[PDB]
């Protein structure tokens, strides 16, 4: 069975960084495309970023440079979605999805496998 623990989750304060991991176990194929999504309150699911077995990471989301860096190491079978300079706006669901096809996709129905959700709280800052 393939299962795709997440980890890393919880609250930052506005401008904080956080990094998320999802841990791939008993992937069946030789290939495969990893994305992180995301669900905001209220909103679409949306793709954030995307890295395969033999393309590197991009980011679908736009923001900054900058605030989206997915990797992966490939030996610990693990993808990883690294924040900052986080806003109250990142706040959302993250999730990691998991698909044989190796190009990019930003289209969550691409995807067959997919990690339980991590929540992502961004507190604000005074004002």
């Amino acid at each position: 069975q393939v299962q795709l623990q997440e980890s890393g989750g919880g609250s930052v304060q506005a401008g904080g960084s956080l990094r998320l991991s999802c841990a791939r176990s008993g992937w069946p194929y030789s290939t495969y495309s990893m994305n992180w999504f995301r669900q905001a309150p209220g909103k679409e699911r949306e793709a954030v970023a995307g890295i395969s077995s033999t393309m590197s990471g991009i980011i679908f989301a736009e923001s900054k440079a900058g605030q989206f860096t997915i990797s992966q190491d490939n030996a610990k079978n693990t993808v990883y979605l690294q924040m900052n300079n986080l806003k109250p706006e990142d706040t959302a669901i993250y999730y990691c999805a998991a698909r044989r096809d190796y190009s990019l996709s930003s289209s969550s129905d691409d995807f067959d496998y997919w990690g339980q959700g991590t929540q992502v709280t961004v507190s604000s800052a005074a004002a």
